[PDB]
């Protein structure tokens, strides 16, 4: 049991890493959608306004 | 299992640049066109009210 602690430690580590990368990818990846469609409407809300 | 999660970190890599590439695609898509929509309708009526 010892040594499978020892490879489940490098076990979790890798699936921290992809964790991390998994959550980092959805969070930004909305966030520039989000940041894209706002800059749209604020460049059509200029034109209108002019 | 460790090799398994060391695959899966780059499949999630990929996953992350897949998903980003829909939601911006899909949003700047209907941001677009709401904008050509609204600056159609204030050409309008600029001319309306001329």
């Amino acid at each position: 049991q010892s040594e499978a602690e020892k490879a489940r430690k490098e076990l979790l580590e890798l699936e921290a890493l992809s964790m991390a990368v998994e959550s980092t990818g959805t969070a930004k990846a909305e966030a520039e959608s989000r940041a894209e469609a706002a800059r749209i409407e604020g460049e059509g809300s200029v034109l209108q306004a002019k």
